[PDB]
């Protein structure tokens, strides 16, 4: 039944964003953020296993983390000594566990865009 | 001499985001968020007093809070009962407190987009 899942791309080079480690939460009832999953994109900037799949989706509110500022600095890219971009944090909802989300991330060291995608 | 400002547009409608409600927190070193200042964007989408103004800029860790489904359910949006999005945060690092930082956001109730701004 239902899915989440994600994919990075690389805008800065033109390539999935391979090695990249990102956190799933999902925000309480208090607010406070309860980390689910920690996982690490592979060569397709995609990820090996589904973040939520099946008895795992649950209606609320999550958020991804996404380690950019490490992602870059491992490529080669200089930054400012507080990168402009270090953690990227998503926060969306889930409102039918049986849907399938897919929440792509495009990213360069002083950008990046995210939608619902199918 | 620094500079922290905003300006969010609604590519839905192809409008700047008026009237939408934002927060401006510091991260502190242990991670907890220090709320600094709480706005509404003007007409043009953008805040009437600099977010930081020269006086008030530090280096460090921050982050915008976007109210982004009221904005959206005020002006008309059909929404899940959990909305994809609700709350958008923007974390970035300012790394000059000297320097003029832009923070625009592109956003529609199913996407958005940010970058350091020039
Ligand atoms: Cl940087
Ligand atoms: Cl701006
Ligand atoms: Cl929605």
């Amino acid at each position: 039944m239902g899915k989440l899942s994600t994919h990075v791309l690389d805008t800065a080079h033109g390539t999935p964003a391979a090695a990249m480690r990102v956190e799933l939460y999902r925000i309480a009832a208090s607010g406070t953020p309860e980390l689910l999953k920690r996982v690490v994109t592979n060569l397709d900037g995609r990820t090996d296993a589904p973040l939520l799949s099946g008895d795992e989706m649950r209606t609320g509110i999550y958020e991804l983390q996404f380690h950019v500022a490490e992602y870059f600095e491992g490529r080669g890219a200089e930054l400012a000594h507080e990168p402009f971009l270090d953690l990227i944090p998503i926060r969306f909802g889930i409102a039918d566990e049986d849907g399938n989300y897919h929440v792509p991330l495009l990213v360069s060291p002083w950008s990046y865009s995210t939608y619902r995608g199918s």
